[PDB]
RNA sequence: GUUAAAACUCUUCUCAUGCUGGAUUCGAAAUUAGGUGCGCUUCGCGUUU
């Protein structure tokens, strides 16, 4: 096991909608592996079959968490919607999100400057073949995350490809980072599964657990994640 | 393989109006149209009582 780190910052603005009219404040995992695949499909790359495979179970994408001026990630602030780092406050919020009128459509961003964290937790190493090469597309490109990708909306540019590893959790109670598929959980996520070779636009919905929340599991291996605490 | 994709903050509107490169100072200070050249040459106040 091991994990590729990265400082993740917006040279343009993304556009991420939630649903009531609600804009994320970071971007996601979620989006990061629509747009991976994209690029392995854009390369004609094996894993792009597995990139159409929501339960691969291996190479999973965590959050692109924003990271502070103390260094460290934003730690996500217990069932709220803003964020906190554990060093000092910092506290990032909606004050980055701005409203939008351009030509009739009215919608929103997040500013660009902002750094975000790139956690690419993969488990097979011939998997971590392709994610070099990957992340090597990237380190020339960029990513695009968010909506109006062919607009110009979301380009990412990474500052720091280090393909660093990592150990699973150890205490059974962690801190739910992001938000986690458990059913009958009263937190409604929603995403979506393109299928741009057969169409059919998905918008998956779903009703697991939000995040800011401990929760005791010794079956845990840590889109949910685990944080140590 | 991103609750996607699709949609150019676009159109209209002259840095314009008012203000004179003007005021002061003399082309005049120095220099004699001067120097050279003889109105000369020729002809008796005759004749007549
Ligand atoms: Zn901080």
């Amino acid at each position: 096991m091991k994990e590729i780190k990265g400082i993740l910052e917006s040279i343009t603005g993304f556009s991420i909608p939630l649903d009531n009219g609600e804009y994320a404040l970071y971007p996601a995992g979620r989006h990061l592996r629509g747009a991976i695949g994209y690029i392995a499909f854009n390369l004609d790359l094996p894993i792009s079959s597995k990139f159409l495979d929501f339960d691969f179970d291996d190479i999973i994408f965590r959050d692109l968490l924003p990271i502070s001026k103390c260094g460290k990630i934003f730690y996500p602030e217990k069932n709220s919607n803003s964020l906190k780092c554990p060093s000092c406050n910092e506290i990032y919020g909606s004050s980055v999100l701005r409203n939008i009128m351009a030509r009739g459509l009215s919608y929103k961003e997040v500013i660009e400057g902002k750094k975000y964290r790139l956690s690419i937790i993969v488990k097979d190493e011939k998997y971590l073949n392709e994610m070099e090469a990957i992340i090597r597309y990237i380190l020339s490109y960029g990513i695009y995350l968010g909506n109006k990708v062919s607009k110009g909306y979301g380009k990412f540019k990474i500052k720091e490809y280090s393909i660093v590893d990592i150990l699973p959790v150890k205490d059974s109670e962690v801190l739910l980072l992001s938000d986690a598929i458990i059913d009958n959980g009263e937190k409604d996520i929603v995403f979506s599964k393109k299928e741009i070779s057969s169409s059919k636009f998905e918008i998956i919905r779903k009703r697991g657990k939000a995040k800011g929340d401990i929760i005791r599991d010794n079956n845990h291996n840590g889109f949910g994640e685990i944080i140590s605490l």
